[PDB]
């Protein structure tokens, strides 16, 4: 089967206009434009994305990576109201559909995080799921971003996704006490729950990596964001390059080159569809070109190898 590599790129990022042209597209198979966000009405705020998702496709497709459009919550409780609506969900369904075929995007991507009463919720979420299935386009690519572990998907949702991303990371990593939010033996255990407890063929679990990790480091704690996450490249910019082949320096752990490679390895060699990125814009600079993770994940997952013209 053919692996897969979704990176995900935060359109209203900070760093978009210096960080855009550097995509290393040769190394991404899909990209999922973030976010256009759940209203309780089943309407989207698509002004993170709006002013770029257009000049993203026209790029994205002249390198031949396929777009789409990922949905997240636009705040707590709102992606619940919508779909617990009858009206709201057919709302959201063809405000989804519409917004993929008139930006001509290839599919899109359900990032639903509402944890409040989540057992109670799923008849919905799957009311949802079947009815997007059942609307979109043959051909219209339909992902998932998912937990594992501790949340119950149940076996019927993992059919309706031509692949399902799984959020390795951030595990425990939203309190003090330093903690490797996205472990090499989680990242595996992660995998296995989605193909023998999902029922999921393996063919369509593609697992998540993060370009960014967390530092409970007293030094570094305006460095850090609202919970103590920072970006490869800024963990690279204040822990030095050795910080490249490491997942821990004192109390900021994260995912180095070798662990990333690791991780892919595993992919590789257990037949799973691929992996999946949290932010692409996160990862280091030209400045440090050599040490990107993305050249990793190239490097294991879509190496060329060596070939001529004139086969
Ligand atoms: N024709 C091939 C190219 O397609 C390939 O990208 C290049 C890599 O070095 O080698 C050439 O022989």
């Amino acid at each position: 089967s053919l692996k897969v590599v979704i990176g995900y790129l935060a359109l209203d990022d900070w760093e978009f206009e210096s960080l855009f042209p550097t995509i290393e597209w040769k190394y991404l198979t899909h990209i999922n434009a973030s976010f256009a966000r759940v209203k309780a009405d089943g309407t989207l705020n698509i002004n993170p994305v709006r002013k770029r998702i257009e000049s993203v496709r026209e790029t994205a497709h002249k390198h031949n990576v396929k777009i789409l459009i990922s949905l997240a919550k636009n705040s707590p409780g709102e992606f619940t109201t919508a779909i617990n609506d009858p009206k709201a969900r057919k709302e959201l369904i063809q405000q989804i559909i519409a917004f993929t075929k008139e930006y001509k995007l290839d599919g899109f991507d359900i990032d639903y995080e509402e944890y409040d009463n989540w057992d109670k919720n799923f008849p919905s979420l799957l009311v949802f799921a079947r009815g997007l299935y059942l609307a979109k386009e043959k051909n219209m690519l339909m992902t998932c971003a998912v937990n594992s572990r501790w949340l119950n998907y149940g076996t019927e949702w993992e059919q309706y996704f031509d692949y399902i991303n799984l959020m390795s990371y951030d595990r425990g990593a939203f309190t003090d006490k330093p903690v490797q939010h996205a472990s090499y033996d989680d990242f595996v255990k992660d995998l296995k729950y989605w193909n023998e407890q999902c029922r999921a063929s393996k063919s369509k679990i593609v697992g998540g990596l993060p370009f960014y990790g967390y530092s409970w480091e007293e030094s570094l704690q305006g460095a850090v964001d609202d919970v103590r996450g920072i970006r490869y490249s800024g963990i690279l910019k204040h822990l030095g390059n050795e910080a490249a082949d490491k997942d821990n320096i004192g109390k900021t752990y994260y995912n180095g080159r070798p662990t990333i490679a690791n991780k892919c390895k595993f992919i590789k060699e257990n037949d799973y569809a691929g992996v999946m990125i949290w932010q692409l814009f996160q990862d280091a600079h030209n400045d440090n070109y050599d040490l990107k993770l993305i050249n990793v994940v190239g490097r294991e997952m879509m190496e060329e190898g060596h070939h001529h013209h004139h086969h």
